[PDB]
């Protein structure tokens, strides 16, 4: 019996599923969510032995440990300890596709513990047997004897054991299967790992037990009233001395309490539910449960004896909310949400798929403290623990179930294909099963990436059957279909359409008001970090607060899945696709976090948080109007703090108290302000400051800014005349111009300034020279390869039209001495195979205090692809210890993504103007620079820029930051123009219109001088 | 227009005048404009124009020069968009060709006179001795912006001596999603802040 090809059989001997039980023997216990002696948690030291197949396991491994297997800490995925390779693919199976068949290579993982049983536990009751996560499949043995098998990775199986235990040692085996035909529904977009991942416990329960519980919260119109029913079934002895009392606490307050016997009410002709009982508490004036203010009560299940001897007793924590759709509208509580959310992949770069509370709550705070409200279960059900943290936290959660068949052609055909109806259907109930009683959770998800089949339809209907309080989503077959409540689709562009037969990708606010459509639209997955990305965001945030139907969606993604690698020296690098031996692969695709995989964030996630503000501003004359998006609590815990600069330099600074009410307003009229004659631009500055620690963030957070000009005084005033003149010396090869302590020479067959002195050191390694190119960013690659070219990709467009390679032609090289100064003029032409791509005429005035003033003016052929830059570069010979700008910063930012930048003076150490993106790319570019200062140098204009010690030719031939290595000197790319980063997607070319450089014509100017 | 500079250059094979202006109000500066005039021993001459605009005055209608030739002459002949008025968010309908007017047919008889008869995104300009290179917004006719402010109806104008030429590097757009609120999109206000166009005028 091979039952891992068998969709047929997809668990023997599984008990059923429930919510979180502990059966605490104690009601104060269970109240207070404290430890129970009845739950035991078996994890910690295990014995293990990898095997190529099933075939190969010996026989004697069921009665006893092989000597040759090692001793292994569970939960653990046994690729994260060298067993086998750990294989990253995103689309195409891992294994054949032949269902139900899986390869006869198989690696198997023989799993075994030798644990202790109270013989307490085997007087009386049930001990069973829970693991939380075996990917894929495995069998269950008990001292010897066989037990039962369990596939989906992502649920808890559990097994009674009562029979098979013995008191004191007893010994378990688990022979876990990496592949299975559970592997069909499991082709998400991740690393492709197994094991025992998720804790192992161990549960005792009596005989006559809660075997299942369900609350729900009604409320009246205004909510100011409710009814909590709680569904409680039994198993076992059945008798009318029962009795459940189910009661609700707010703290230690008992605000309401209901008992009653068994015995639901008559359903049918044969009577009712004799095992079931349902208790209905009202509560005046509930504490209502939201992401902004968790309000929880708990709910304490009691079976007893009418008598009074408690049985044993479950609970858990309630929020009371209500979530429906009215008129096309999500409502939370009455209001409409609007989801900041983002997809979270269960991810730790040393320990695989293994979650651990703390990282789960770094990663809470972290996404509360970047104004995230919601997260969706990317594809799957998550770690218990992970309901619990968002239910306290606050944070709203989408459900999923663990089905995904992307792999297959066409998509569906697995999920319309009746033959797995069971197999699929186990994914579904058992998950609404385990999560129902959860607040946090307020959207189930029928799966991710499994097109539409008839199995999805059957399923939508069962949940909204078993389950009316939340609506039900799935993205697949085109986002709108018969099993959505939600128009959820993934990647659809603002404004763009992306009419794809079948499965078009409508611009979200046209999908909206498509003929007959009238339900919400929250993206699934949108703005695709990957790399140096979230090009867009803002657009999207914009249109989701004009329309009001537009309700959000969820950024894809956290967390990038790097896995860490130690080099022969033995330091640790970030790994990717085939970096482990892996392959087919698909290499950095792995990598599409917000934050770097040991929760380091990437520039992006600051864009992020600005956008996804809950506090909108307008400034008027010097009044300030504060609107606030919060549905539900005042600003009760936040201050406006105010800043008025000229230029970087601060004049004036307050603070005042913020008092808006939700979905209000507060009008604030500034001080008399600064008001300097002195040139330059004045600039608001204004940052809610929450001033209490709150459970997810410390004194001073910053939750919201925004930056407004004031009045600009331009300057009028003439530099001093200088008491000097450069002298201009010619040879036939350069132009040499010397002034004082200074000097800059060009050459005349290049064409560009290829030295500077200053005291009588040189200044540049490389010449001063134009630069219309970038090392690649992802976005700018999409899916191309080598291999397989993906011609419209920009960086494909752009290496066949020459850019890379085209070479400067020099066309004129020209020098005049004027009344004060020297002034060089050229023009080159930059060509591939017979095209001119690119003209840029310049001039160079050098005058009697040493400034150089560079004009520049370029042509781009309107028939070339448009250039990701049009900029000058140089490797300085300098080396400083710290960069200081006035423009945006101070992070990382680019034209389609920079609202969150601040115009200002910034100050940082050299090695934070680059950014290690695991992929290197173009990164660390500030615009809106008006003035940079490095070492000696100083340059003024309007431009944007990076500076690093690594050349955009060394990023582009380099596949990963740890190979990357310090260039002598600093290498400088100043840009006048830099083409947009995009992100809406990472697969397709992405960059919005209005961010291509496409005008044909440019002109931009700088001065280089010194200090 | 209050003077920063005015200098004089002469280089291998051209003379170089360099300008820079301010045009201010009650104490502020709303505009300053640099320039390079450069003159060439072909004749031709290089005029390089780079604005700034303060950035809390209202955006400016237009970023140009303007003048009044002596001369009156009977067709408009230009390389750009055409051949009836155009302007930047109202030039779809126009194609990129060579034009050739009657100098009455780049005066457009608004009953209520205001700009117009603008043709966008010009390369060469002809009209009497003189040619016009660049990439510009123009207008030509016998009627200075001044006047047509402070005339009600089109029968009131008369044709003042010469030609006035408005040449734009840049021109704000007209509106009209209504006409009693302000409906110029953003994307057609002059809000850059610094702007750089560049002309040759030089002799035909
Ligand atoms: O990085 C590509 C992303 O593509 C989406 O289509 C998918 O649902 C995600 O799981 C991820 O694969
Ligand atoms: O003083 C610097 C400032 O100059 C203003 O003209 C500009 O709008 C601002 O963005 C900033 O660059
Ligand atoms: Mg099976
Ligand atoms: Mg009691
Ligand atoms: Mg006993
Ligand atoms: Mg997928
Ligand atoms: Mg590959
Ligand atoms: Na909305
Ligand atoms: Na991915
Ligand atoms: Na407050
Ligand atoms: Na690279
Ligand atoms: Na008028």
């Amino acid at each position: 019996r091979r039952d891992w090809e068998n969709p047929g059989v997809t668990q023997l001997n599984r008990l059923a599923a429930h919510p979180p039980f502990a059966s605490w023997r104690n009601s104060e216990e269970a109240r207070t969510d404290r430890p129970s002696q009845q739950l035991r948690s078996l994890n910690g030291e295990w014995r293990f032995a990898w095997f190529p197949a099933p075939e190969a396991v010996p026989e004697s491994w069921l009665e006893c440990d092989l000597p040759e297997a090692d001793t292994v800490v569970v939960p653990s995925n046994w690729q994260m300890h060298g067993y086998d390779a750990p294989i990253y693919t995103n689309v195409t199976y891992p294994i054949t596709v032949n269902p139900p068949f899986v390869p006869t290579e198989n690696p198997t993982g023989c799993y075994s513990l030798t644990f202790n049983v109270d013989e307490s536990w085997l007087q009386e009751g049930q001990t069973r047997i829970i693991f939380d996560g075996v990917n894929s499949a495995f069998h269950l043995w008990c001292n010897g004897r066989w037990v039962g098998y369990g596939q989906d990775s992502r649920l808890p199986s559990e097994f009674d054991l009562s029979a098979f235990l013995r008191a004191g040692e007893n010994r378990l085996a688990v022979m876990v299967l990496r592949w299975s035909d559970g592997s069909y529904l499991e082709d998400q977009d991740m690393w492709r790992m197994s094991g025992i991942f998720r804790d192992v416990s161990l549960l005792h329960k009596p005989t006559t037990q809660i075997s299942d519980f369900h609350v729900a919260t009604r409320f009246n119109d205004d909510f100011s009233r409710a009814v909590l029913e709680a569904e409680v079934q039994m198993c076992g002895e059945l008798r009318d001395y029962l009795r459940v009392t189910v009661s609700l606490w707010q703290g230690e307050t008992q605000v309401a309490s209901g008992t009653a016997p068994f015995g639901g009410e008559i359903i049918d002709e044969r009577g009712g539910y004799a095992d079931r009982v349902t208790l209905r508490l009202n509560v005046e004036n509930p504490k209502l449960w939201s992401a902004e203010i968790p309000n929880l009560y708990r709910a304490v299940v009691e079976l007893h004896t009418a008598d009074g001897t408690l049985i044993e007793a479950e609970a858990c924590d309630v929020g009371f909310r209500e979530v429906r759709i009215e008129n096309g509208l999500l409502l939370l509580n009455g209001k409409p949400l609007l989801i900041r959310g983002v997809n979270r992949h269960e991810h730790h770069p040393l320990h695989g798929q293994v979650m651990d509370e703390q990282t789960m709550v770094q990663d809470i705070l972290l996404m509360k403290q970047n104004n995230f409200n919601a997260v969706r279960c990317s594809h799957y059900p998550n770690h218990p623990l992970w309901y619990t943290l968002c239910d306290r936290y606050g944070l709203y959660v989408v459900d999923e179930a663990n089905i995904e068949t992307h792999g297959m052609v066409p998509m569906n055909r697995l999920t319309d294909d009746p033959r797995w109806l069971p197999a699929m259907s186990e994914r579904v109930t058992r998950m609404v099963q385990r999560d129902r009683n959860h607040p946090s959770v307020i959207i189930w998800s029928l799966g991710n990436e499994s097109g539409h089949g008839a199995n999805h339809d059957a399923l939508y209907r069962w949940i909204k059957s078993v389950d009316p309080s939340r609506p039900v989503q799935y993205e697949g077959g085109g986002a709108d279909t018969t099993a959505t409540d939600i128009i959820c689709p993934m990647y659809a562009r603002v404004d763009e359409d992306q009419p794809f037969p079948a499965v078009p990708k409508w611009s979200i606010k046209k999908w909206l008001s498509l003929p007959g459509e009238t339900r919400p639209l929250i993206l699934c997955e949108y703005a695709h970090a990957m790399g140096n990305s979230l090009g867009g965001f803002a657009k999207y945030w914009q249109a989701f607060r004009q329309y009001p139907r537009l309700q959000g969606g969820f950024v894809w993604d956290w967390v990038d899945q790097s896995l860490i690698k130690y080099d022969e020296n033995g330091n640790p690098w970030s790994a990717y696709g085939g970096d482990f031996g892996d392959t087919p692969n698909d290499r950095q695709f792995c990598m599409n976090g917000l934050v770097f995989a040991d929760r380091t964030p990437h520039p992006a996630l600051t864009e992020a948080k600005h956008q996804q503000q809950f506090f909108q501003f307008r400034l008027s004359g010097q009044t300030i109007e504060v609107t606030s998006e919060y549905l539900f609590r005042h600003s009760d815990n936040e201050l406006l703090h105010w800043m008025v600069a000229l230029d970087g330099k601060p004049l004036a600074s307050g603070e005042v108290p913020l008092d808006v009410a939700p979905q209000g307003k507060q009008l604030i009229e500034l001080p008399e302000l600064p008001q300097p004659e002195s040139a330059g631009q004045l600039w608001l500055t204004v940052r809610v400051v929450q001033p209490n620690a709150t459970a997810w963030s410390e004194a001073g957070h910053i939750s919201a800014w925004q930056q407004w000009r004031l009045a600009e005084n331009l300057s009028v005033t003439l530099p001093a005349a200088s008491h000097a003149i450069p002298h201009l010396t010619t040879s036939e090869m350069d132009f040499c111009i010397e002034l004082g302590n200074k000097r800059w020479q060009f050459n005349r067959q290049s064409g560009f300034l290829s030295q500077m002195w200053i005291g009588d050191k040189k200044q540049l390694l490389t010449p001063l020279r134009d630069q219309f190119t970038r090392a690649p960013l992802d976005n700018d690659i999409g899916v191309s390869e080598a291999t397989r070219i993906d011609p419209n990709a920009w960086v494909e467009r752009w290496k066949a039209a020459g850019h890379y390679q085209a070479e400067a032609a020099l066309l004129q090289c020209t020098a005049d001495t004027l009344a004060d100064a020297v002034l060089i003029t050229t023009a080159h032409a930059w060509q591939h195979q017979g095209k001119t791509l690119f003209i840029s005429r310049k001039t160079y005035r050098i005058d009697g205090s040493g400034q150089m003033a560079i004009t520049v003016d370029v042509e781009v052929a309107s028939d070339t692809p448009h250039p990701a830059r049009i900029g000058l570069n140089c490797q300085l010979a300098q080396v400083a210890e710290r960069v200081n700008w006035l423009g945006l910063g101070p992070q990382e930012n680019y034209p389609d993504r920079l609202t969150a930048a601040c115009f200002d003076r910034w100050d940082l150490p050299l090695s934070d103007m680059y950014t290690p993106y695991v992929f290197p790319s173009e990164n660390g570019l500030r615009c809106g620079t008006r003035e940079l200062n490095y070492g000696p140098h100083q340059w003024r204009g309007d431009f944007q820029f990076n500076i690093s010690r690594y050349s955009q030719q060394q990023l582009m031939e380099t596949s990963h930051r740890h190979l990357l290595h310090a260039e002598e000197g600093t290498w400088l790319n100043i840009d006048g123009f830099h083409m947009g980063i995009g992100g809406d997607d990472s697969w397709s070319p992405s960059v919005s219109a209005e961010f291509q450089l496409s005008a044909g014509r440019y002109h931009y100017q700088l001065v280089w001088c010194q200090k």
